[PDB]
This record gives structure tokens, sequence and C-alpha cells, in this order.
């Protein structure tokens, strides 16, 4: 009898589409003699199917409605596959939801109602990775030094002689570099704070931090933290923005990551440790990819938290993983596992 | 048409009584000439029913097998009748589920999924306002003091000389008392821990803070706030836990209460205005009640804040707005219409 | 009946005298009524002597051979009061050695084999803050900034011109601020080294780290962390070293002491929390004094973990705690009840 | 004179037992013509008492009261004889104490404070040695590879789904493998965890580390170290235990040892250069066991450093000596002459 786990993938979010690729590739590796994937596609516009593979022609005529209930007896999805909603059991749910309604508390609160267990973090850690500013308090608070930064609310006007450049804007809640601008002198922080506007109507200005960017994956709950290998990206210039660029599964046009990280195994081990203290520090458990600044004096400085990390084929945490010894199907398996 | 409001009560919650309760008092002040009610109560167990209305004993052979559904273009209720789901439409949805489930960005998580517009605070305020010692490190990053407390969490096992007594035991993430206790002597700490760890595995132990409570009820979103009347606790001894008593409509055993508070008109003032800071601090919309403390020094600490705060007939919040001239139907009202702009 | 508390000091050691007036305060202050105080003086050349008080004149014809027994059944003194040894039963032991020979693990050895309670650190976590170096090493593991230091070895032989100054040079186990020296400039590196190593075969080189001195002293085990208010050393030039200054009661000439620390309530948790950690990472119960440096950045560096801190009537742990609420008797009788 | 050295042994440690084969052996083989040893052995509670002797029932109606002072002036003992304590001189002092109280540093922190010179390694290199945790962090610091390992504390509850399979459970601080254990599946970790929590409430899961295990005996101080042959041990399932064996004395069940390792001279050398580097980066002197392991990439990890090594008739460090040319009469008497040094 294998184990039913609902994957649920698009959105109704900027990142829809990372998600699906999150999706494709989690499809193409959980081992179906153990799980029966149910495969829930959120549309863009926020309309809820089930149908029989995540790919970018998802949509079609085959799907049918399809939701999670907040009901704890039902335990599953209510689906109209004849002419009449029925109860269909879930005993495991792993999102692939990014972002907004995914990564933000949102499909956390219904996984909670329902009484389904699930994959990840829980509501409050999902809600207080996803606003960056929220993560830079919580880490503040612990002790782990972040990036300065001043939050904009929507009727605030900065007044852009102020700063010192360069620095970079952003939305307080997306990722995949959806609104985020290296801002290099004063004429253009406005341009920039109305761009991060078109994904939340609150946005951060931060100080740039210097360096490059080491990451670390993350797996467990809190008694015993599994990491994968380090991985570091340089930036010939620009943002690392591989999900915005043209054929990104091609290769970056301006960074390039490094696994492991080209570091020593003191340096590389510090990060780790480091990141598993942020993950501690917010609350996480499941997973989560913890994403940091070296500086050139050597310190660690936090960049951001990203719960429901890019499971693409070109994305950071698989890939982090599978140089550690884990691979895309055992670290499915073992995801699902924590969640049960 | 009317507007149909989807009000939710009850819930897999300790709180549940004190939601039904909460329900109760709405249902029976809403405007039915402007509104068309949805009664949708959880048991203690998780399962939901539309019910054609909030009671005591309001599961009946009447209730309906009903859930919100996340789908936006649903955006409502899927209703079991004649043993099928049906698509009910809802426009706005109004959560009285008090704590888990209810003011822990849970209910917000599925209203938001479904995009119906719904009263109160998003998924990230109520996350934060529901851990305590989440919403003293996000009060005090804003400049607002607060207790000093230590984070006790499921395997700990803290040495109880360490204190300096009297502290407060309690459970981070819940409500109306459970789980609260004032613990005057290290030989009483274990005690507490255990009674907290029954309504969350994580639980605080906090500095005794003096003074008396004053409380401030917060209607609005971002900016635009109405403030009640400052209501004001005094104890003879013990914590204020009026929902745990015997009969608590005939009256608190050791608290009084009152409002407007008996302070000047400056410092309560002061306190809507701390009241108000908190508020936008945490990101709160629709309405909270701010509990605060008033010590002698004048300084004011963040005891807690309450997102869905309780709506029953002896509770804070509704008695503060009605002190400032805001009965509950027009409350109700005002806090749909929010909820709608 | 009264807890029979062996309380230790001066020592075989440089800071024998801080040590002395460390005991004179907790004498004037531990209460009778329910502790049975034996005071175990150890002379600077190493000889134990059982005496009635602390004091400067504390060596005296009065006094007689004592020891502390490594015999787990004697569970106390071995003294000498008669022509005969005799043995004395401990309740629990409080040493208030500092540096060599309290701090460093030693007597936490003879504590150990004893079987007998005692306050504060263990020996590996009093061995690793003794060793700064060795709490460097470990504080970085657990990701907390330290300065950038150079272990110079008694056989090395630095090459000046190739530091950057200023820096700081100093023994790598010895405590107020004996043979520390803040270095400007190259020609002086040697004369500092050389003097550092009159207390230590192995002396190290700090970066100097800019800003101000803040500290926070810690009560407890792991479990649960009483911090007293931060406090914030601020120095007119030279580095801070009351013990070393003539007539230091009087109060500092190049340093000035606020407590609590003129910095806002935030900045002031943030210390305090980054001061439980670092307390965590090294492993530490009962006491110890974190210091650290705060940075114009507002960044927290670890300047050194001093586990058997001061209690002299200028210190700044007591005089912490005592801004917190918690006066010196009470501040005895909770480290000997967390021993016991 | 003979040199006065005093012999401790037993221990109130689980490894007791190999304690005191350690000194029957050694007792066999000082130099009585140089040497007058004294015999303190300390029961398996705590109990200090002077006797003719190190054997296994040593423990007799001669054995002696005796304690070693941490008095300067008395440079030695406190022995009980005619109902009185009376002061006898020491020079030298060898602890073949293991383990608990013994490599921990608790041992040397008396001898530190007695300023007897004795044998062997200092309060900090015992501690870091002893904590195998802390060895790894200090070795890693240095450039040496080690073991990815997770710490476990007395509360934690760790899901043994998360880790890759086998995995290595063990106290963070014993040895002689009380409570080490090879486990292949995780429904195998929990045994493992409970039995290692019988020996420290701290614990570490380790990854299982590849290839065999090669070990290097050291001796000296700081910087002038002599080395023995390498050591090698290949076993067939399990894990090296050779202690904890039916009768070890008449060889191991699983495991086989050969020495010099067979290996090229080129590898060896390098491995007792390894060794070299972990020994000054550990700040050891007198002397230690650096085990480490082979990989086939010809990679060398630290297993860990064992500061008094045993000295009973099958142990590696006396074994390593010797093919090295240097027997137990001779070992026993560089060590004492680095102590006094
Ligand atoms: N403050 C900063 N200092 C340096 N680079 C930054 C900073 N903030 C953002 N960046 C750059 O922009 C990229 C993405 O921004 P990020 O904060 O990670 O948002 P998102 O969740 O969209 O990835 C980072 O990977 C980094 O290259
Ligand atoms: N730290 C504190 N200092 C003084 N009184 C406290 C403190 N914490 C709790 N109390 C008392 O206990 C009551 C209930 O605790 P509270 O923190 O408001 O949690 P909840 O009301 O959500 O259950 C308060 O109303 C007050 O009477
Ligand atoms: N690296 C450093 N950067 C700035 N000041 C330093 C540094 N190291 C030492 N100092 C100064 O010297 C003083 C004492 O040195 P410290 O490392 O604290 O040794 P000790 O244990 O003897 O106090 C500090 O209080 C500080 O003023
Ligand atoms: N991580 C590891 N990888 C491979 N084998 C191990 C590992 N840890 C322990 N072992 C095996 O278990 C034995 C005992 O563990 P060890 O770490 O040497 O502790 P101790 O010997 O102090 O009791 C080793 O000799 C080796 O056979
Ligand atoms: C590049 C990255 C995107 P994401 O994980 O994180 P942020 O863009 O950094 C989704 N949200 C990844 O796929 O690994
Ligand atoms: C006393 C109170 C309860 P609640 O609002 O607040 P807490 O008990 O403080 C529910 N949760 C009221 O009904 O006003
Ligand atoms: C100044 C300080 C000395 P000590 O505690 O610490 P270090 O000198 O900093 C002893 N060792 C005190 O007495 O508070
Ligand atoms: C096998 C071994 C034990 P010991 O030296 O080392 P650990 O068991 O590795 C005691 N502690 C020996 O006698 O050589
Ligand atoms: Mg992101
Ligand atoms: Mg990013
Ligand atoms: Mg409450
Ligand atoms: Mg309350
Ligand atoms: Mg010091
Ligand atoms: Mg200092
Ligand atoms: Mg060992
Ligand atoms: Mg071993």
């Amino acid at each position: 009898n294998r184990i039913k786990v609902a994957i649920l993938f698009g959105g109704c979010s900027e990142e829809h589409d990372v998600s699906v690729k999150s999706a494709i590739e989690i499809a193409a590796n959980i081992n179906k003699e153990k799980y029966e994937p149910l495969y829930i596609g959120i549309t863009k516009s926020g309309v809820w199917k089930m149908c029989e593979k995540p790919c970018a022609e998802w949509e079609n005529e085959n799907c049918y409605s399809a939701v999670l209930s907040p009901d704890k007896k039902m335990h599953g999805l209510l689906v109209k596959k004849n002419h009449e909603y029925e109860i269909n059991h879930v005993d495991v749910a792993f999102s692939a939801l990014h972002g907004k309604s995914g990564e933000d508390g949102s499909i956390q609160g219904l996984f909670e109602l329902s009484g389904i267990p699930f994959v990840g973090c829980d509501i409050q850690s999902s809600a207080i990775c996803m606003d960056k500013s929220l993560t830079y308090i919580v880490a503040k608070n612990a002790g782990i030094a972040t990036p300065a930064f001043w939050v904009i609310n929507k009727d605030d006007r900065p007044v852009a002689a102020t700063f010192t450049y360069p620095v970079f804007v952003k939305p307080a809640r997306s990722g995949s570099s959806f609104g985020v601008k290296k801002v290099n002198s004063a004429d253009e922080l406005d341009y920039a704070i109305e761009s991060a506007r078109q994904y939340d109507s609150k946005i951060l200005i931060e100080q740039a931090v210097s360096g490059c960017e080491v990451g670390c994956a993350v797996l467990g709950n809190s008694a015993a933290l599994v990491v994968g290998e380090v991985d570091q990206i340089r930036l010939q210039y620009g943002i690392f923005r591989i999900h915005q660029e043209v054929e990104p599964e091609k290769g970056s046009e301006n960074a390039v990551i490094t696994v492991p990280a080209d570091l020593s195994a003191e340096e590389r081990g510090r990060i780790q440790e480091t990141v598993k203290k942020i993950y501690k520090t917010l609350g996480c458990r499941g997973l989560a990819r913890v994403d940091m600044f070296l500086q050139d004096r050597g310190r660690i400085v936090l960049n951001e938290v990203n719960t429901l990390p890019g499971f693409t084929s070109y994305s950071r945490y698989p890939r982090m993983m599978a140089a550690a010894g884990i691979s895309l199907p055992e670290l499915i398996d073992r995801l699902i596992v924590l969640a049960l």
C-alpha cells in the first residue's frame, strides 16, 4: 500500500513557473513503488486541479476540480471526477509552491486545519522567513549579523540623497529575484522602489553586503540537522537571478556557482554551523535553504532563508544535497518521512 | 442581496467554549437586514459543519458538513446536501475562532488561498501576535518595553532556584489564561511548567511585571485607527482568568475592571497611543485588543495582543468600544466593511 | 544545619590578589545563617591553609594545613588543627581563584575527583575559556565573530613589518590584563611579545577590534539563563586594566563603565542573547562573564569569557547583577544552590 | 635514592578494568633499580588506596588510605598509617587511569595543583582529546579531516530517518568502545543512543568513515617527537572493541591488526607525519596514540586521540613502540624522564 502524497504546485504567485519546474523534477524522482503521488496544480488565477503529472501543459481536459479540505475527519481532498465531489484520503502533503501562497504560511495554514502531515516549515517560521524584514528582526535578536535595511511602507517616500550606494531594493515578500535591483546611485532609487512594489506593497532597501553568496541546504528537525555541501555564487556583475534569465538551464550569463564551495573545510563547516543556528533561530523544520553572504573579512551575514527552495534541475538545494551523497529520490523520501 | 457572511466558530482549540460564546453574541447582533450570516462550527476535533446558529449545543441533526474551500473560483463553500457536496458563494468571512487554528494564521491561510475578503489580521501578524515570545521580539525591535522572559522548550529542565520570584509560567501560544500561573516560589515551578505544557510544546517563564493591566481596543486598517476607552484591571490576588472562573457572566472573584480606566485623560490617551504604535509595529489590521501593563513609574509594558478578541457578553473588547459609543451591531458592521475595503 | 561551603582563594597565580579581594567580598555577603563557610587560602607559593576569614593579612598563625582531598568517600578536607590530619566534610565548594590554577580546569579537576558539588564551569569549558585561542576556535566553529589572531609559540619570531597596526598582544591564558598591550607600531611588537611571555609560554597577537566593550553577566545552566544588565567600558586611551591601576577602588584613570549600558533596549537585549550563545557554545554552567566588543556598525565580536569573574567591590559581574535586582548575597546563594 | 613514582590506577570510570591491566604491565616493567613505585588504586567508587601492587584483586587488608595532595610543599601524598595521615614525598606521578577522571584533565588538575612532575598531557589537551567533538573541532581548525558528526544532548530526540546509514553512535567522552556501535539502519538508532547514554549525557552520531584504521604511537614533548611503527586494523564486521571481547588476551574475534601496517614506506611515514601534526595541533605532550582512518582515496581522517593509551599486554601503543625497538621498560623510562625534563 503506497503512501498517498499530495504534491501541490503552481500557485497564485509570480514564482508560479519556477514552482511548476520544481514539481516536474519531484514527479520524475519520487519513488512510485512507495508513494502514490496525487498532483494538485494551482493555476495562476488560484483554481485548484488534480492532474496526471506536472508539466508545462499540466492544465488539461483530464484534470478536474480538486481541493484540499480543512476538515480533520476528511483528512484529504474533495475531488470532482464524475458529476460528484468525493473525498479522497491523503497520507501526507508536500507542497512545492514557492513564494506567495506557498511559503508564506498560507498553504501551511490549510495543512494545519486538515491535520494532514506535511513537509517542511510550519506557519510561523514560513511567515518569518518570507518577510525578509521579519527575518532580519528575528535573526538580529538571536545575534546573527544581517544587512542594514529600511522598511519602506506603501506611503513612504525615501529621499535618495540620503543613502550611501550601492543598495539593494526588493519586495519584503517575493523570491526568485522578482523586483530586486542593485542600485548604484541615487537617481535610480525610485525606479527601483517602484519596480519592487509591483510585487509587495511593502519593500525594503538594504545596504550592499560585500563578498560572495554562500548557501547551505538543511534537512531535519531541531534535534538533528543534515546539511549538504556549501555552495558559492560569484557574480561577474549584477545580481543572482538565474530564473529570470533566458534559457536558465543553459547556465547563467552573469553568475558562476561552485559546489562544493572553493573554501577550506574549516570555512565550509563554519558556514554550515552558522546556517544551523539561523535555522533554529527562525524555528524551521523539514527543510530550508539558508543563504548567506561571506565577507572578505570572512564574516558571515544572512541574506535570506528560503523554506520551500527550488527543486528545478538547475536549483541550489538538490544540488547541494546530491553533492553530499543524497540524491533527489532519497531526498524526497526523507522529507516525506520527516513529515510523517 | 444581503452580503453573505461566513461566520466560523468553535474550533479544535482549548478556547473552543469561549469561541462559541463569542459567536453567540455576534449572531445576536449582526444586522440581518444587511447581512446573511452563514454559521460554520468546527468541532473540538476539527469537523466542519453548517448550522442554523451558534449555541451551546449547536451540533444538531440540522448542522451541515460544510467547508470553506481554498479555491478562488468557488469563492465560498463546499456544502453537503443530499449526500453531495455543492458550491455556495460567500462574500466575506468573519472568523470567531480563538487561539489554536484561529489566531495563529491557520484560518487566515485558508482565507488567503480562497480570495474571500475576511475580517482581522493577516497570517504573519496573527503568527507573531500568537507566539508571545515572537510578539516580544518584534515589539522590542520597535521600541516597546516588554517583560523579560525565558523560552523553555519541550525537553528543557530548568533549575527553579535560578529565577527571582514571582514568575509567570505560560504556554507560548494559548489564550484565556489556559496554562497560565503566577508562581511565587521555586518549588511551584515544575507544577506550572507541566500544566502550561498541556497547551504548547513551547512555554514561557516571564518576569513578573508590576502595575495594573490596561487594555486598548483597536479598530481599523493601517493608519486610520479607532480606539475604544481604555479599560483597567485590578486584581486582589492571582491573575486575570475570567473565562476559567465559576460562572464568569456573573463576575470575577479576584478581578475588577474599570472602564474608562481611572487615570487622567492624558494618561489614557498615551496608552491609546502606545496601543496604536504596537498595532502598526505588528502589522495588524481589522482589529485587535492590545493589552498592556501600566507600571507605577508610568511606564507602559506590552502584556500581549489578542488578534481575534473575545466577543462574549462580559468581554473586554466590545465593552471598550461600547464605552466609546460603538455598540456590537455597529462594530460588527465596521469590521465587515473594513474586510470589504 | 548550615550547608558547609569551602571557599577557596588566593592561588599560585598572578591574579592572586584580585582573588583575595574577590573572596573578601564573598565572605562579607554570604548568608551565615544558611551557610557555614570554610576559608581555604592558597598561598602564592601553592600552600593550602584553612583560615578564619579572607583579608589581606589572611595568612596567620591561626591558619593550619588543610587540603581538599580527591577521595570521594572523604568528600571533604584533610585538616591539621591539632597534631593530626582530620577529615572534614564539605557540602559544596565555591572557588574564587582566578586565572592559573583556578579557571583553567585545575581546581575543577580536584572538585571532580572529590565528588564535592561545586560552583560554576566544568573542566573542559574552563580550559576552553582560559586559553583565549581555544576560545576563538570554538567560538568561530559556532559562528560567533571573533578578532583575527595569531598564536605565537615559544619558538616563533613574528616579523613585525608584517602586521597592520594597531594590535593587541597578550598571554594565551592570563586575566586581569597581565601581559596585555595595545601595540601601535612595529617597533614595539617585540617588547610587547616579551612582556606577554612573562605570563605564558604561548602568547597571542590579535587584530584590534574597534568600538567599545560590552559585557554580560550570566547565571545558570543550559536550560535557563539569567543575565544581568549589560555594561559598557569606554576608554579615553590605552586598555581596560582597572586591577593594574593604583588604588582601583577609587575609579579608573582611563576607563568609564556605565550600567546599564547607554544603548537602546533593543541593543542591550541583542548583546545579552549573543552572550547566551557564546556561553552555550563554550559549554559553561553556573556563571561566567561574557565580554564582547560592540562595533560602530553595531556588530558584536567576542573578546573573552571569564568563568570565575572578579567579585571585588569594583568588579563587573556583581555590579551587572545588582543592577538587574540581584544583590551579592542572593547571588552567592543562587550560585551555591545551582552547584547543589 | 631511587626516583619515587606514584602510579595511579583503577578509577571511578568504566575503563577501570582496562586500567588495572594497564597498571599490571607497568608494574611489571618499570625498572626498580632506578625507580621506587608507589601504587595508588582508586576504587570504582572513588576511594584512594596505597597497595603493594596492581593486580586483579589489588584491594587487600594491606592497601593504604592514601591521597595525592594538591599542596606544593607536601609535594606528594597524605598516607594513613596508625590511623593518622602522614606526608610522603613523591618525585613524579604517572597516572595509568583511563577515560573518566583519567584522560579528561581531572587527574591532571590535581597534578598541576601539587607541582609534582607527571607523565602525559596537560589539562586542556586532555579535555580536548577526551570530548571527541571537541577534538574534531580543534583538528578541523588545524586542517585535519574529520568525520561529519551530530552532537545529541541529553533531552534530544532525533528522528532516525534523517540520517544516511550506516552511522556510528557513541558517548562523547568514553573509551574502549564502551557505548559504541555501528548502526546500519534507522530502526536501530534508539537502541544505540540509549546505550551510549550510559556513559555520557552527551553522545555523538558520526558519518561512517570508510577505510581501515591506522594508528600511531607518539612520544615526546612539543617538537622532538618519536613515533612507533604504524599499526593497522582490518575488521571482518562490526567495530574494533577488543577490551569488550571474551578473553581479549587470546585475540579478537572480528579484528586483525598488523604492524607494521601493510602499506608502502612512504604511506607509513605520511601517516606518522599526519599523526605528528595532530599531536602538536592538539597541544599534547608526553605521549598519546593518534588513531586515524586511511581511506581508499588515500585520505587520512582523524578517528580519535587517546591521551593515556592502554598499556595492557595486547595494547596498540606498547606494541607499536616495541615494533620500533622500544620495549616497555624503556618506554616507561622515557615517559618518566620526559615528565622530569
Ligand atoms: N543586500 C544585498 N547585498 C548584496 N547582494 C544582494 C543584497 N540583496 C540582494 N542581493 C543580491 O540579489 C540576489 C537576490 O535577492 P534576495 O534577497 O536573495 O531575494 P530573492 O528571494 O528574490 O532571492 C541575491 O542573490 C544577491 O545577489
Ligand atoms: N509577566 C506578567 N506580569 C504580570 N502579570 C502577568 C504576566 N503574565 C501574565 N500575567 C497575568 O496573567 C494573565 C494571563 O496571561 P496572558 O499573558 O495575558 O495570556 P493569555 O491571556 O493569552 O492566556 C494576565 O491577564 C495577567 O493577569
Ligand atoms: N583585540 C582587541 N581589540 C581591542 N581591545 C582589546 C583587544 N584585546 C585586548 N583588548 C583590550 O585589553 C583589555 C584586556 O584584554 P583581555 O583580552 O580582555 O585579557 P584579560 O583576560 O587579561 O582581560 C580589554 O579589556 C580591551 O580593552
Ligand atoms: N565514524 C566512524 N567510522 C568508522 N568506524 C568508526 C567510526 N567511529 C567509530 N568507529 C569504530 O568504532 C571503534 C571505537 O570507537 P572510537 O571512536 O575509537 O571510540 P573509543 O575507542 O574511545 O571507545 C573504532 O575503533 C572503529 O572500529
Ligand atoms: Mg527567496
Ligand atoms: Mg535569494
Ligand atoms: Mg491572549
Ligand atoms: Mg490575556
Ligand atoms: Mg580574562
Ligand atoms: Mg578581559
Ligand atoms: Mg578512545
Ligand atoms: Mg578507539
